[PDB]
């Protein structure tokens, strides 16, 4: 299938991959750059992101799902059904609104794109109607993630993906705090895409630290295989 084959053949072995964050919660401003690679064949990812204006004043695994679904490993029986390969190399926008039920909200957007043989994720986040105080401003959410999955849906109508999923961070205390994702993604270019069958990916991330690191930061490891579509 020469579809198929074209944003596909970027994938094929390990990609360097670029992330940039510009955020701004409650007015508490902050950006975080991060590098690292992908191997889509595998389904994995390793990310190691930096606050480059001094202390993230959120937590760390708030923004896991913020900083890559072009890298999902899809079985060979679903590649008709990989959109996020098929925008590329043009790419697509990732846009969410994550609900953290009790406290404010995220509302991101980001344009996920190769520059040259990089693959880059430039990310604009702001969040709103925080509680100081609360998990998320307080920093009450422990530096671990749980394995999740996403479901995906076509958007015929807007020739792209909605995408619905929940996240229960672990509270210091042993409660959760959720997380309600709510994403839509649409093609950057003009031409055709792969409009999936409903599938979702599974989702595994470990966060950890670089012991030789000063910085706030934080070293992410995702694998991620599209399912249930047997």
């Amino acid at each position: 299938d020469p579809m198929v084959s074209k944003g596909e053949e970027l994938f094929t072995g390990v990609v360097p991959i670029l992330v940039e964050l510009d955020g701004d919660v409650n007015g508490h401003k902050f950006s975080v750059s991060g590098e690292g690679e992908g191997d889509a064949t595998y389904g994995k990812l390793t990310l190691k992101f930096i606050c480059t204006t001094g202390k993230l004043p959120v937590p760390w695994p708030t923004l896991v799902t913020t900083f890559l679904m072009c890298f999902a490993r899809y079985p060979d029986h679903m590649k008709q059904h990989d959109f996020f390969k098929s925008a590329m190399p043009e790419g697509y926008v990732q846009e969410r609104t994550i609900f953290f039920k009790d406290d404010g909200n995220y509302k991101t957007r980001a344009e996920v794109k190769f520059e040259g043989d990089t693959l880059v994720n430039r990310i604009e986040l702001k969040g709103i109607d925080f509680k100081e105080d609360g998990n998320i401003l307080g920093h009450k959410l422990e530096y671990n993630y749980n394995s999740h999955n996403v479901y995906i849906m076509a958007d015929k109508q807007k020739n792209g993906i909605k995408v619905n999923f929940k996240i229960r961070h672990n509270i210091e205390d042993g409660s959760v705090q959720l997380a309600d994702h709510y994403q839509q993604n649409t093609p950057i270019g003009d031409g055709p895409v792969l409009l999936p069958d409903n599938h979702y990916l599974s989702y595994q991330s470990a966060l950890s630290k670089d012991p030789n690191e000063k910085r706030d930061h934080m070293v992410l490891l995702e694998f991620v295989t599209a399912a249930g579509i047997t």
